[PDB]
């Protein structure tokens, strides 16, 4: 029957409520209890504040009319206003106080995940204070999880008038009986309930809850932790930037602050950091997600020292530059955590930090030919398997949904190993035609990536592994650097390939590397681990590249 | 003859030199002559500094080792360094001093322009101190004006070996006696006169300008004033945002710093903005140049009410949300500066400040019907021409070239007056077939318009107009307010539509307002004038905006 969310903002989905700095500043400054909420309800249905509310003058109209009530309010109450008393003051702190209630919000999320239409509304105002920015942070932070915003200065109506209820309904496209509606405040509720809208009167979080879940018959309370915020591709910025004649390089892009260039690894995609993307962004940072060449929308040249890392690192330095960014932080997983290494050495006046996610820094050995070396680890088998032109290319594009879905498994999953792949003649060779999908993905999420390798295959990316000799070579150019810059190590217990134990000489050439470790966690770094790699990230950006 | 100049960075196209700033600190702390040459040499070709120029060690493993040096050189010298001699302070502080050498650039310019190709050759090193972001700076701003920026660090040969003369020789594909080659050092010289290349000896720039002018026959001493750097279309970062599902926003983007939304006007393109683009990003922003809804890459949709200020507005805001930023400067012209206006009226809390260019900010006239209004001043006839659908699209679609080429124009060079466009029954009925070209504007860069054109016509740039009524009620839901935020005029003395006067009373909704005005410059602002426009900009961004 309800198919319908309604939540305020103020008191409601951010705390503390800003009507709630007037008594408690009565309080603290000792002054006639009301005194405030008199001086700001001051004139009612025609007084400044629903002016403000109605969108009619802008908050920074509004404060000296609501300084003069102030005045009137103590003048009739028979006492004084204390020396320096500020309603800018007041407002500024009251409002960067109002945080992001994230119980509602997640009740708000949950809801919307099994169906409902969600929206805020709001009595709110047109805010040009010098510290604007604040509140327009927290209504971009909150906007993107409903699927309305209705915000009484924008509308012209405020509750509890009930002309923006009619409204509500008519963009909710919803009968009143479907709808809940959740407000802190009385007044506000009732001439929901007189359509026969079911109401929550919500003083603490939990209770209110309590009610929403009684009322909707979904669990909300005592849920599960949920993952981060996904992407979904088509809200996304696509940016694509050509380096060199036959090669543009296409990445996606969101937030503003320091540049992050996040390096994906083999074979996947920008998406591959749906999880990180908004909360890089959310903690301050402009995240620049790139399908690395190769793949995606990407170019693939075919050629294989197209993707010799000393072509590839060239090439991300030109992307730099025609972005007009000096530097950026490079993160990477898997061979993009190789390619950032690099950028590392060969390019440090262009890297802010530098990030890899289970790839270890290892040196070149200048003794030993880099065939060797990988013949001498049974679990690199499968690099040998990619040597030959063709061979893995016929193997992984034979059936898009079963590679990803054969790949992408966490750690108590998994269906291939990456040991004696040449002996067995495949990758796949063991494992099922239809595999059961893993818990790290839904198959919505698999077929955008069976999207992106229908434009170019495997080729591109197979390349990647087919310069062992040239990215050596370049490599011993290097073998008399350390890097000093700021530098962050992730690994990851169960990635059987890139085992932890590899990355442990790494402070011999990096010796302030940081480090950071994520048990339970298999090869696919970001999507198995997704709230891990979002807290160690941000928490090392925040003190390293900030 | 001569088809080639190659221009080192420290003291040629750089300036202090930091060898300078090694002469200058021996001074500065009475030391011994020549004691800091001395340590930065020692060991000549197997010494520390010439392994810092091949690449082998980074800037930070070479200062110790710098230092052993001084103390050494000084051992033997029979000398104590001061308490505290720093050479990571010396380094830091001579880096950050030396700065481009503006008319050596402007001369590197000039000679790319008659078709010289261009290079730096520079013995240089891996930059991974904590301030190497300065030196990845000018190494941006320098590297775009060259054909080719070869460093000692990365080909792993440094001057005076003749190897790199060889190595340079051959990324210009040109024989030795092609090249005209400075430096400020003579042992580097040398061997480019052994091979027949016409050297100069730089010491200060206007003698070795004139030697280079002499020898290549082209004028560099003494020439007028160039334009700003342009951009060129397809060495731009391209980006693009789905704002709802028939609409997506294109734009151009540079820089990295606070956002800045410049919006361009009828009929025009971002690249409108090529002068303000580097300029902007060269002086700390981040510059988002749109293609306004109706243009170029962004989408078209036919009806007319896709095109009111509401929708528009609305849309930029969801651009902002897409891309996640809480807030842009927006910079706007003609029909781009009046919807910054109400960008900053409906949306104050995502407008870090608001300029307009030509556009004034002027209040609906709650008494008086905007078609009134709008017959009341004869210049504005050209709009009441716009009006009916069809009939301004034959017009102005009918022959591109001619289109831009008449209405591109500087204030001396006009061919339609804007005035009783309706009684000669169109916009050119008395200009020529093929107009002469404006000073403004290259053939290439109308094509550029030209071509942009063709995907859409003018049906969604012409619907911009056709809102009067629409946008006249909206605006008149902000007649309570004013605008509080920072905000600037720009008033074009020429603009025979939008002109000056019109601005005057804009202060009484605006108090806080803040001008510029250009001389002698027509209605294409950003075209006509853009050293004044990037100067007036840069100045108010910087106090205003940042
Ligand atoms: N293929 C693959 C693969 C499959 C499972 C685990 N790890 C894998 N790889 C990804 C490529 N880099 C090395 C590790
Ligand atoms: N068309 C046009 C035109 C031509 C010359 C000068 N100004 C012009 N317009 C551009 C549109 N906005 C108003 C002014
Ligand atoms: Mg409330
Ligand atoms: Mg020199």
């Amino acid at each position: 029957t309800l198919r319908a969310a309604v939540f305020d903002l103020d008191g409601v989905l951010a705390l503390p409520a800003v009507f709630g700095v007037l008594g408690r500043t009565e309080e603290a400054l000792a002054l006639p209890r009301g005194l405030l909420n008199d001086a700001f309800q001051k004139g009612g249905p025609e007084g400044a504040t629903t002016r403000l509310m109605k969108g009619e003058i802008t908050l920074s109209q509004w404060i000296p009319l609501m300084e003069e009530n102030c005045r009137k309010c103590s003048e009739t109450a028979k006492v004084c206003l204390p020396k320096n008393f500020s309603i800018k003051e007041i407002f500024d702190k009251a409002i960067s106080a109002r945080k992001i209630n994230r119980p509602m919000l997640q009740a708000a999320l949950m809801l919307r995940k099994k169906g409902f239409t969600t929206a805020i509304l709001t009595n709110t105002w047109l805010d040009d204070r010098a510290e604007r920015d604040g509140l327009a942070q927290l209504m971009c932070e909150l906007k993107m999880h409903f699927d309305f915003l209705i915000e009484s200065c924008q509308v012209g109506m405020v509750k509890p008038e009930p002309q923006i209820y009619k409204f509500l309904l008519d963009t909710l496209k919803a009968s009143p009986s479907e709808v809940v509606f959740l407000d802190d405040i009385g007044a506000n509720l009732k001439p929901a309930r007189d359509l026969g809208m079911v109401t929550i009167l919500v003083q603490d979080t939990d209770t209110a809850l309590k009610e929403l879940e009684k009322v909707t018959g979904i669990q909300l309370l005592n849920t599960p932790a949920p993952l981060p915020t996904s992407c979904n591709p088509s809200d996304m910025s696509h940016g694509y930037v050509t380096v060199k004649p036959r090669v543009r390089l296409h990445f996606v892009e969101l937030g503003s602050g320091p540049a992050v260039c996040l390096c994906h690894g083999f074979p996947e995609s920008w998406y591959s950091w749906r999880y990180q993307i908004p909360a890089l962004a959310q903690a301050g940072y402009r995240v620049l997600a790139m399908d690395m060449k190769g793949y995606g929308e990407s170019s693939a040249p075919p050629e294989i020292e197209e993707y010799c890392m000393e072509v590839l690192c060239k090439e991300m330095v030109t992307f730099l530059d025609k972005l007009g960014l000096s530097q950026a932080v490079f993160i990477g997983h898997d061979w993009g955590g190789m390619l950032v290494w690099y950028m590392a050495l060969f390019y440090p006046e262009r890297v802010r930090a530098v990030a890899s996610l289970n790839t270890p820094f290892i040196p070149a050995n200048p003794n030993m030919s880099p065939l060797e070396s990988i013949k001498a680890n049974p679990v690199f088998d499968y690099q040998l398997y990619f040597q030959e032109p063709g061979v893995a290319e016929a193997e992984l594009e034979q059936n898009l949904s079963r590679t990803f879905k054969s790949l992408f498994r966490a750690s108590d999953e998994s269906v291939l190993s990456m040991h004696k792949v040449c002996e067995a003649g495949g990758l796949f060779v063991n494992s099922p035609e239809e595999p059961s999908l893993s818990r790290m993905v839904t198959e919505e999420e698999i077929q955008f990536y069976v999207q992106q390798f229908k434009k170019s295959g495997f080729r591109g990316p197979l390349n990647w592994y087919r310069n062992m000799e040239r990215n050596w070579k370049w490599a011993c150019k290097s073998l008399g650097r350390k890097i000093l810059i700021p530098a962050l190590m992730v690994t990851a217990e169960k990635d059987f390939v890139l085992v932890p134990q590899m990355s442990q000489h790494m402070e011999d050439w990096i010796p302030h590397l940081k480090r950071g470790h994520i048990e339970d966690c298999g090869h696919w770094t970001q999507m198995d681990k997704p709230t891990e790699v979002n807290q160690i990230l941000i928490k090392w950006l925040d003190s390293d590249a900030r």
